[PDB]
């Protein structure tokens, strides 16, 4: 029960705009209980042409907000992923509510909402974006959040993905299926 | 078990270039199973006069084709690494069968030799090589294949490292052993 | 026990300027145990005025070195660090010197004061600082020298941290509480 994932290969399940009335991309993200850490892998599949074609400019941004509630449970309402997690015990969704906090990111170690602190609970770094046509490779920056702010009363936990391009001119095509490359990372884990 | 690996400091086992007929680099690689995911531990460093005269040039391409048959096993023959990898149980492999497939890149979420899914299983990152005289470093990107198609009928899984140079004046003497800076990763490992 | 660290947010466990009579950074360290590997995370925060005022210029270098005795106890009277690294049991240390070798760098894999294996043990990579008024990113490079050299009869292994600035104008001001993104790192730990 080590892990808490999105699934290998999922069908869609984003929402990479603040308006779409449906899903538009495919996350895929594989969180793994490691002891004091978490072992993250994060990649993104755009879904929706519309989400498929903001590479074709020369910059873009997208990011997925996640939130979690005190046990350590996806909501679905809030969160910019719209399927629930489970943790491969088949690669079906196992059950027995153990308590998933396990996987959800420290509070004393990124608090929430708080100034005299500043942020200082990011993670920064860089994936790549390979060209359609071209098979050349876009390096887009690429943060994650980690317990932003509760936007509820009901998120106890959060977990945020931001991918960053600014570079000039991009694919100008659409098969640009838009795929971020697997982005390795961890982040201190809540105690219990 | 959860180690699978060329065992610490092991002894010319690659085939580096296509043309060798002898070992020429000491590759390290370190596989080990953590839940849904496989956390990666790549090193290369040169053996031959010939491979150890690259970086002497401003411009190289290092890449190393290993392939598995369907019980996770190594294909010496078919890969450029001539050394079948070993679980770590001593520091010397151990026995018995229980298949290595544990450790072998899931065939879901990286297809093999089909189109519809152009790649995108690809681990594009950034290692270093510290020059040798001065103490430098030179950005050398990385990339890693996984199943890229079964060269074989005898060909299960599949994973390809890629070293590539392109600068402007790297050590240009010779004692330059070459050195990968270690290049951490993670994939999906197979089902079960 | 697979948690040895600094404790989730700490008190000055520094040293960074080779001056300061006392600590004057935090160092948030976490080692865990993982097979034949060590999955690291590492980020410093600056607790002098002297420290957070670094970043006020164009450059700089700051080195935290680390000491372990032969059963993996941080040497605080060689090492930058100031305080043992305690074992994750509460959140609060565990007891047992059941040994703590089990996170420490293979002397083999990364061998100490040699030569015909000059340096190469080193781990590279870049995190970040983020500008204290504008929300920008300024890319610091961090090497981890794994078992230096051993400056004292009593150290058995080491492990450096390197951080290194090196662009054209930083957060000039002092509110640089000098946070360095989190850096995960992995090696090769010791036989047993």
């Amino acid at each position: 029960i080590n892990t808490l994932w999105t699934g290998i290969n999922p069908p869609p399940n984003c929402q990479i705009v603040e308006n779409t009335n449906t899903n538009d991309g495919k996350l895929t993200l594989v969180l793994v209980k490691n002891g004091g850490l978490v072992n993250g892998y994060v990649s993104l599949v755009g879904v929706s042409d519309t989400v498929n074609q903001m590479f074709t400019q020369k910059t873009a941004n997208i990011q997925l907000r996640l939130y979690f509630d005190s046990s350590g449970n996806l909501l679905t309402e809030e969160s910019d992923l719209k399927i629930p997690l489970k943790n491969k015990s088949s690669t079906a969704t196992s059950e027995t509510v153990a308590s998933s906090k396990a996987f959800m990111p420290s509070t004393t170690a990124y608090p929430f909402n708080t100034t005299t602190r500043d942020s200082e609970n990011y993670i920064h770094g860089i994936c790549y974006y390979m060209t359609s046509y071209d098979r050349s490779l876009f390096p887009l920056n690429i943060s994650i959040m980690l317990n932003s702010r509760m936007i509820s009363s009901n998120v106890a936990y959060a977990i945020q993905f931001e991918w960053n391009l600014n570079a000039s001119e991009s694919p100008e095509s659409n098969i640009a299926t838009l795929t971020t490359s697997p982005f390795f990372f961890s982040y201190i884990t809540e105690d219990d």
